[PDB]
């Protein structure tokens, strides 16, 4: 599928993804501006050979991927600048939860329908060989008060079908305070971590994504603001000692219990994503 730059006219910027700025558009060939909204992703203009091939992974696995709980690939369009293709999404009209939530007060049974959804979209991916890698609130687009779909797919990676990680590098953009120890401490990213990552989202959504309940704002307050090169070797070092982010105000204790299984320091002692799926059925009947 391919889409026409001369009929793309421009609303406004909807923020930054891990490879380029997302901006959101009228796609109108009539003139009429009764065309389609859509979210298109661009690729910076002055990135090196290395965000290049990677932001060519990012539109390779977005355009095989096809789930109702996974933001929906448009096209492409031919950027004549920056020489690249800029990824064209559906625009999710309400926005990330990361954005919604701390705006609108959100029952904890609706809470408990996305997390379910999320583990869907991600029990998808991962039966489709990809890891995520960026599993967090921010990531997680809500079309309707029902209906909440997997964004940003910068990080997700191709994991080959006789292994069970794929090997990581020491980044600064890396989203560590959603990482399991063995991606911080052996840079190795199991099927298992995005479920450590999944728990950390559930979290924030339990919190409302209230900024100062944040997974950086909480581990921060247990590290401290001043330790040199070494805020990732004291989050692992609290890890390992068992402390976990705090039981979220009105969460209920089992579905703490189950967040806190989410964060086994043990991989192979987390729930898979398709474990989850039946559980946060029953959890969320029971809270509707
Ligand atoms: O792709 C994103 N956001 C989208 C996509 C489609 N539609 C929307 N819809 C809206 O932003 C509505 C609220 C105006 C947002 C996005 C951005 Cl910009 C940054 C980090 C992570 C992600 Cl996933």
């Amino acid at each position: 599928t391919v889409f026409h730059k001369r009929y793309l006219k421009k609303i406004r910027d909807l923020g930054e993804g891990h490879f380029g700025k997302v901006s959101l558009y009228c796609y109108d060939p009539t003139n009429d501006g009764t065309g389609e909204m859509v979210a298109v992703k661009a690729l910076k203009a002055d990135a090196g050979p290395q965000h290049r091939s990677g932001w060519k992974q990012e539109i390779d696995i977005l355009r095989t991927l096809y789930h109702e709980h996974i933001i929906k690939y448009k096209g492409c369009c031919e950027d004549a600048g920056a020489a690249s293709l800029q990824l064209v999404m559906e625009y999710v009209p309400l926005g990330s939860l990361r954005d919604y939530l701390p705006r609108h007060s959100i029952g904890l049974a609706q809470l408990l329908l996305f997390a379910q959804q999320i583990c869907e979209g991600m029990a998808y991916l991962h039966a489709q060989h990809y890891i995520h890698r960026n599993l967090a609130a921010r990531n997680v687009l809500l079309d309707n008060d029902r209906l909440v779909k997997i964004g940003d797919f910068g990080l997700a990676k191709a994991v080959p079908e006789g292994h069970e990680y794929y090997r990581v590098r020491e980044d600064g953009d890396s989203p560590v305070f959603w990482y399991a120890p063995e991606c911080l401490k052996e840079y190795k990213f199991y099927y298992a971590s995005d479920v450590w990552s999944f728990g950390v989202t559930l979290y924030e959504l339990l919190t409302h994504c209230d900024s100062s309940q944040s997974p950086p704002t909480k581990f921060l307050e247990l590290i401290g603001i001043a330790q040199g090169q070494m805020t990732v070797l004291r989050l692992t070092e609290l890890l390992e000692r068992g402390e976990r982010l705090p039981r979220p105000d009105k969460c209920p204790a089992e579905v703490y219990h189950l967040m806190k299984n989410c964060w086994e320091t043990e991989a192979s002692f987390r729930p898979t994503f398709e474990n989850l799926i039946p559980i946060l059925k029953t959890v969320h009947e029971k809270y509707r």
